[PDB]
């Protein structure tokens, strides 16, 4: 007996569907640059990403030897999205049809002799059974939306975030590593599926249900204690597209601005930071609804992007789609095929700090001493800040009459604190204090001083730039 067998075999799933590989070592400590009155903060640390899942989306429609209840080996190829299919006498099974949101539909259907030949057909009467009638052929409310959205960082990451395919779209995606690591500019990458249907395989009471003359006919096809047979059970059918998102921006508010701007929610109005919208260039490759045969790579700006979800989600079809994303059982236990996968990876978060003005103006009748300070930051080895004391360069001198100058606090300045005194013909009180605040360090402050010996007056004003 067959199920005998399947019951006798000892194996272990998730360690023959796991997918190691660190190689991370020590990212260089956090460092602080100048750029153009600008301070650049650059900081990147080590994070590790994992995904353990049996959701295993396609990429390649020529690479796929997908289809529902596919007889697959449980190997190294299924491992690497490209599974090995068992041709044998294949058992009679029930297949049905799930729909997004069509209340109760779930159209089911028989399939003798099961094959891609078969099952396409069944998955035709199907279809036809369903387009026949039912007003759902080009477009269908709204299809299952797959969105699977993550900041690119390492090509490692990105391998587990979707597999071990992103490793083939990369080169069409085009993604910049390097200038991402640099902290130049910011891109995400999104996995926006569309799932018009799905094939559902009814679940195998029996081994011996699925593959009767087969006797001991699996040794002379690849099934043994080392390699365990996996079955196709669901597969989902849409459009599948991969969006890459590059944006000159800074790391402020660019996650919620990609997503928001992907999910098209009329972000437009009321958008406060929208210029990485206005800057935000795409590369997208897609797959499915517009054609059942070949992929297309799209690249170019935001606009393009938007019109081209909008024309690509509702413009397809649904008479045919091609397979997006699919899932296996192991044959003995029924158990979720789940692929694990780890990878560390580097988060490099860079951060801009404008220059800064303060402006000094002294119309007093008097002599003023002046007197402003603050710190600066110093990005040392090990990463590790430090604050240095600075002091304006005519801090304790004292001004006549009139006097007037604009200084320029860098942005790796905080803890601004200004001191200004004026000079009194008093011998007890010779010197009164004018002004005295801890002062934030805004675009643009002008401080007036003016007026009497016996009555200073100041004005501490704040203006701003663009
Ligand atoms: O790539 C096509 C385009 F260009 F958007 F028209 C499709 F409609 F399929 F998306």
């Amino acid at each position: 007996d067959i199920n005998q067998y399947f019951q006798s075999l000892t194996y272990e799933p998730q360690e023959i569907l796991t997918n190691e590989g660190e190689y991370i070592d020590n990212p260089p400590a956090t460092t602080g640059m100048l750029e153009n009155g600008r301070f650049v903060v650059l900081r990147r640390e080590k994070k590790n990403i994992t995904n353990n899942s049996a959701d295993i989306a396609v990429i390649d429609a020529k690479a796929a030897n997908i289809y529902p209840g596919a007889l697959l080996r449980a190997d190294q190829n299924l491992l690497d999205n490209n599974p090995t299919l068992i041709s044998i006498a294949r058992g009679d099974l029930t297949l049905s049809l799930n729909l997004p949101g069509l209340a109760n539909g779930d159209s089911h259907t028989v399939v003798n002799s099961p094959t891609r030949s078969t099952v396409r057909t069944g998955v035709n009467n199907l279809l036809s059974k369903w387009n026949n009638t039912y007003a759902g052929e080009y477009g269908n409310t709204q299809a299952e939306l797959q969105y699977d959205e993550t900041m690119a960082y390492s090509m490692s990451q990105l391998k587990t975030k979707f597999g071990t395919s992103f490793e083939k779209i990369a080169v069409p995606l085009d993604i910049n590593f390097d200038a991402v690591n640099s902290g130049e500019k910011q891109v995400q990458i999104v996995n926006f599926k569309q799932i018009y249907y799905t094939v559902s395989v009814d679940e195998p009471e029996s081994p011996s249900k699925l593959f009767g003359t087969t006797v001991e006919d699996l040794k002379r096809n690849g099934i043994t204690d080392e390699v365990p047979p996996v079955y196709v059970s669901s597969v989902s059918y849409g459009r599948s597209m991969f969006i890459k998102l590059e944006t000159s921006s800074r790391s402020t508010q660019v996650q919620a601005a990609f997503k928001a701007a992907i999910k098209g929610v009329d972000i437009s109005g009321n958008a406060e930071y929208q210029d990485i919208l206005k800057n935000t260039s795409f590369s997208a490759y897609i797959f499915g609804g517009d054609a059942g045969s070949a992929a297309t790579v799209v690249s170019g700006n935001i606009e393009t992007l938007k019109k081209i979800i909008e024309e690509g989600a509702r413009y397809g079809k649904l008479n045919l789609g091609v397979p997006i994303s699919y899932s296996t059982n192991f044959v003995k236990d029924n158990r979720p095929a789940q692929i694990l996968s780890n990878s560390e990876y580097i988060e490099t978060t860079s951060t801009v700090h404008n220059s800064s003005a303060l402006t000094l103006d002294h119309s007093g009748a008097y002599v003023a001493k002046y007197n402003i300070t603050w710190e600066e930051v110093s990005y040392n080895e090990a990463g590790e800040e430090v604050w240095e004391p600075k002091a304006w360069d005519k801090n304790g001198v004292n001004l006549t009459s009139h006097w007037s100058e604009t200084i320029q606090i860098p942005g790796n300045a905080r803890n601004l604190h200004v001191n200004i005194q004026e000079c009194t013909g008093l011998a007890w009180e010779w010197w009164r204090t004018v002004y005295d605040k801890d002062l934030p360090l805004v675009g643009q402050r002008k401080i007036t001083i003016w007026g009497t010996t016996l009555y200073p007056q100041y004005a501490d004003e704040v203006i701003e730039l663009e």
